[PDB]
């Protein structure tokens, strides 16, 4: 004599005498029928409905009768905790689609819960639509967006913009971001020599160059610029060293299904390396240490060379300046 | 009765008397070896050699020769006429590796023939090199890089900032270069609601609204983000009609159709990023019902694509929360 589908069904249309009716002709328990169909009935219709469809399991529909209750144009604390518990945000979010006010109001708890399910870049749109910016500049560092949290940290917190500047750079270059890290360096600490150096880890000599001569800090092509490329140079010969050294070796031993996987593994890493020895080539030439670049430059086309024993590949674009 | 291969080896070893020798036993025409012999006798040695070498046809080893002619004095025009004419400027470099003045001199004869044959990189690292800055920077101009450019017209030619900088940005803009073009406006001429502009062209409008933000432009903000967030609005909502449009017609109709149905599938995925960057600035600029409408018209043709290329690999759309409803 469990509950029945009929019973079910019938609360499902709202109507509690139709459920009565039921109960009480199939033999259903009183005991746990009644107390619930009195609350039922002593209830105003739009909370008798939300008592129905929340024990139903439609926690949406529940939603929605429960946000007609209060007709003031706020969104209730009950509403708000109907949503937390039932996880209803993209539900609540499409409600009050043609009310903004009250919309911004699921907005607010969503942000707080995307933010702790570290969706943090949600988190951070959501909470800046609703014009909360410092949770929002938090949120835009944790996604490590640093356009986005230095753009609100410029705009309405300048007496922040150092701060978030340092934790932003320490990020980015933890994470190997070094142009980017570089970029806040420049244009939000004034930190010339560190962007330089920066721009250099990321063998973008290039940049680095035209920003130490753009800042009127010539000097640095010598302290900065000139050392990372030494520091490129010996970072890739070691490398290409290693490459060879582990290729003619992998040869005399395959003559073993792991070490033809090696092979196909080093043609990724070269590939790889090769835009950066590009530059290094071509900063090294620009700063003329040119037997420098040249022997990274032949190193490079003769392990390229050597993967002719491949028994797939790209060309080293060679420079014609140190090609002979 | 013919010149032949035992004269030219003779030769080759720097043998006139044996090259003589071998010549006559071997019955050639004396008009056709007695005059060139006569002109290697009539040469210092060095010469000699460099003639020989010629005529065998090993430009390398002239060169070697040719430039040992003038030692320890400067390159001569003797040297350098005859790089330009059996192009050895590779062999000139290495030959001349060891002693950098001489090397220099090369290396101006290269830049200008690659600068002649569209190769302006390298053309430009050569002239740069060689303290030649005026003729680097047009180089560099003409390969488009335009960091290694005004690096150039910054340091060493001042007064040409504002006319390479607005040249360069022609280029750039008409390669569709966009971002670049933009740098160049908000570094170079100081133009920030040029610059501003070009970055949402390129849908980069986080750049843009921070650039506005930095420059202390914030209208920049209502002025040119906003309705460059309307276009590129417009420009995607139109391209999605489009798919919709086209496969559903697609769908019901040979080889031809089936090609160019997989032709949408990389035009959407190139489309993608840009699409979430404009549902993205939408969202940061309170605009939920346009953002919403991207969103949902993308997804509406990815979940469309997933089916009906079953019945006949895409990968999901990136969804914000903010307007996932």
């Amino acid at each position: 004599q469990d509950v029945n589908v009929v019973y079910k069904s019938a609360l499902s249309l709202y109507d509690v005498s139709l459920a009565l009716l039921v109960a009480q002709k199939s033999q259903m328990d009183p005991r746990e029928y009644l107390p619930f169909l009195q609350e039922l009935q002593d209830n105003e219709p739009l909370r008798r409905k939300f008592l129905i469809d929340d024990y139903l399991g439609n926690y949406e529909k529940a939603l929605e009768h429960l946000s007609e209750i209060d007709k003031d144009g706020n969104v209730s604390e009950e509403v708000i905790d109907y949503v937390e518990s039932h996880d209803l945000y993209k539900h609540g979010l499409a409600l009050y689609r043609y009310d903004s006010e009250k919309q911004n109001v699921i907005y607010n708890i969503y942000a707080k819960h995307l933010s702790s399910n570290q969706m943090y870049t949600d988190a951070a749109v959501a909470y800046e639509m609703l014009g909360k910016l410092k949770e929002a500049m938090g949120a835009y560092q944790s996604a490590k967006r640093w356009r986005e949290a230095m753009s609100i940290a410029v705009q309405k917190f300048p007496e922040e913009v150092e701060s978030v500047a340092e934790e932003l750079i320490s990020s980015l270059t933890f994470e190997h971001r070094y142009v980017d890290a570089a970029d806040i360096q420049l244009e939000y600490l004034d930190n010339v020599k560190e962007a330089v150096a920066l721009y250099c880890k990321a063998y973008r000599y290039d940049i680095a160059s035209l920003v130490a001569i753009k800042a009127k800090k010539d000097e640095l092509l010598e302290e900065v610029v000139d050392p990372g490329l030494g520091e490129g140079f010996g970072i890739i010969a070691e490398l290409l060293a290693d490459c060879k050294g582990q290729i003619n070796s992998q040869l005399r031993r395959l003559r073993e299904e792991y070490l033809v996987q090696s092979v196909g593994r080093l043609i990724e890493r070269l590939n790889q390396t090769k835009p950066d020895a590009v530059r290094v080539v071509e900063g090294l030439c620009r700063r003329n240490m040119r037997e420098q670049a040249h022997q990274i430059q032949k190193n490079f086309v003769e392990v390229l060379d050597l993967l002719k024993a491949n028994v797939e590949i790209h060309d080293f674009p060679k420079s014609h300046i140190v090609d002979f």
